[PDB]
Order: structure tokens, then sequence, then C-alpha cells
């Protein structure tokens, strides 16, 4: 139908400003600690701590195969990746503190973004 389509073409629209999204908020990863999956061969207790792990490539995946529907979606995942580090990883490290940073100027990206959504639709 013509309305699939329409629909189609907005979350195509969604996941092009997803895009820009994710380059934004991975930008506030310098250190590269959030990019890929945590390794279960160097850490093999993992799953035993984290019962849904997340990382950057793992979300790029997602947003790609255009599975994010909404914005509060991406943001599930984006939070998984913070929360999960700082359980994970004591406050004493540079793990933990790589997530505070991210959380914190993530939050002024994710800001606008919202009002993006919204806004255009």
């Amino acid at each position: 139908s013509m309305e699939q389509v329409a629909m189609e073409l907005r979350l195509t629209e969604l996941t092009r400003l997803l895009r820009s999204v994710l380059d934004q908020l991975q930008d506030k990863d310098p250190a590269r600690i959030f990019a890929q999956p945590v390794s279960l061969k160097e850490v093999p207790d993992y799953l035993d701590h984290i019962k849904h792990p997340m990382d950057f490539a793992t979300m790029r995946k997602r947003l790609e195969a255009q599975g994010y529907k909404n914005l509060h979606e991406f943001e599930e995942d984006f939070d998984l990746i913070i929360d999960n580090c700082m359980k994970y990883n004591a406050r004493d490290t540079v793990f933990y503190r790589a997530a505070v940073r991210l959380r914190d100027q993530g939050g002024v990206v994710l800001r606008q973004a919202r009002r993006e959504v919204d806004s255009i639709g």
C-alpha cells in the first residue's frame, strides 16, 4: 500500500537521524571502551553478572537493519551500555569513569534528538 511505503519512509528517516545521534554519542567515547562487545574469551564470567550486554557495534547492526522503531528503543540500548559498565566495574576504574562521562555528555545530544523526533514527527 501507499501507507506502508509512507511508514517505511518515516522509519528510514528515523534511521537517518538515529545514525547521526549514534555517531555523536560514539565520539564521546574516544577511548573506544564501548565500541565492541565485552569479550567472553577475556571475561568468561561476564554473563553471570550482566544479563543484557550491549555496545556500540551491536547498536549499529540493529540500526542498519532499521531495528529501532522509535527513539525510546535506541535510548534503552544506550542506557544498557552505561548501566552494565557501572555495575560490572568499580567506581575507581577507568571503565566506570568512562561511562559516567559518556552519560553526561550524551545527555545533551539525546535531549535535542528527542525534540527533533517530536518536531519532524
